């Protein structure tokens, strides 16, 4: 159950984000739930904490810029992240909030989470399963998404290198800055993509 | 003149370097000469410099793997620089060749040269204007130079903006390694294009 990593139960979890995130990014949440079980089933991975990160990963997606920066100096965590935001936080500073709420200590679950946007250039299998399923549950629409679903169905590394390389490219098409440790996966995984 | 630069005349060099490189290469340096003089013209960068450095800026384009790496031992350069190739080396490790073959001592010219590819965080206006030089001479006719023309007509900075968002743009597009240098040099300049 949820309650052998968190504070409370599975249900008393989705009546407390239900008053933190609109519907549409709860229902973006129990997506990713959903999608990390099967990729999780897939790929070797426990689902429940596969299951439980994707439930969890955008739990501080509507945390302010203050409360991130006062966990940035309460932690000690690298400085240079005051120079980024909300986009980076979420995942990589957020995992503090979450546990302080949940008393969430599990490792492999806080790292899921933490690096869910940007990826790292070592991944655990957790990790992928967590950074895939955000991009390919049933509610998101965006073109490609079919290629992502896919790729996704015969290979982890492929569908995380498929990932990173759109992300990048969308956020140079976008002209916005991109996180270094962003492109420290794409450089780790892009050869997937041969 | 050249020679007060390099080991000879404009002439010879360039009956040199018609012998190092494919006629349609050498063309390309010959339009980077051109277009970094009217760059330097604009925004305030030593005319003869900027020429110099155009023409010289591919003169490494042609050197083999085995050389660069070779270059690489040499002069005891950054061993990560054996995990990339001839895009990252024929400036960074290039100027090497072009300062045995030419005596390029002028630590100017020489910095232009190097990072003409990926630029880096900081950049002379003479590091600039190489760097554009080489994407908007009259001969490139890829989609979009039209653009980057434009905008080198106005701001050094939103061209090399422009230009850097693009490449990174495009390698993650191919599904390309992007050498970290470049991702220094896209965070930095980012900003001008708004
Ligand atoms: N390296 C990066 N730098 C800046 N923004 C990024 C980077 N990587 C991803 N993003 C952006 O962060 C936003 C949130 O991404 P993500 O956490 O993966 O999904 P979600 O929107 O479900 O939280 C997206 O707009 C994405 O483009
Ligand atoms: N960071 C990078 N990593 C890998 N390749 C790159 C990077 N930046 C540019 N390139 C590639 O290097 C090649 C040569 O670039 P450049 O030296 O700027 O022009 P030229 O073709 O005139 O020598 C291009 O194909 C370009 O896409
Ligand atoms: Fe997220
Ligand atoms: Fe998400
Ligand atoms: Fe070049
Ligand atoms: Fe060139």
């Amino acid at each position: 159950s949820y309650q052998d990593y968190i504070n409370c139960s599975r249900e008393a979890l989705l009546e407390k984000m239900a008053e933190l995130l609109p519907e549409k990014r709860l229902t973006h949440c129990l997506g990713v739930e959903r999608a990390a079980m099967e990729l999780a089933q897939r790929f070797g991975v426990d689902v429940e904490k596969a299951s439980l990160a994707g439930l969890l990963h955008d739990y501080a997606k509507k945390l302010s810029d203050q409360e991130f920066l006062v966990l940035i100096d309460r932690y000690q965590l690298d400085p240079d992240l005051k120079n980024w935001g909300n986009n980076v936080w979420h995942g990589m500073v957020g995992i503090y909030k979450i546990q302080e709420d949940l008393d969430l200590h599990d490792s492999e679950i806080l790292r899921a989470i933490e690096i869910h946007t940007v990826g790292a250039g070592q991944m655990t299998d957790l990790d992928k399963v967590i950074y895939v399923a955000d991009y390919i549950e049933h509610n998101r629409a965006f073109p490609g998404v079919d290629v992502a679903r896919e790729i996704a169905s015969l290979s982890l590394n492929k569908a995380v290198a498929y990932e990173t390389a759109r992300t990048v490219e969308y956020l140079a098409h976008q002209g916005f800055p991109i996180y270094p440790q962003t492109l420290e996966t794409y450089n780790a995984f892009v050869h997937y993509l041969k």
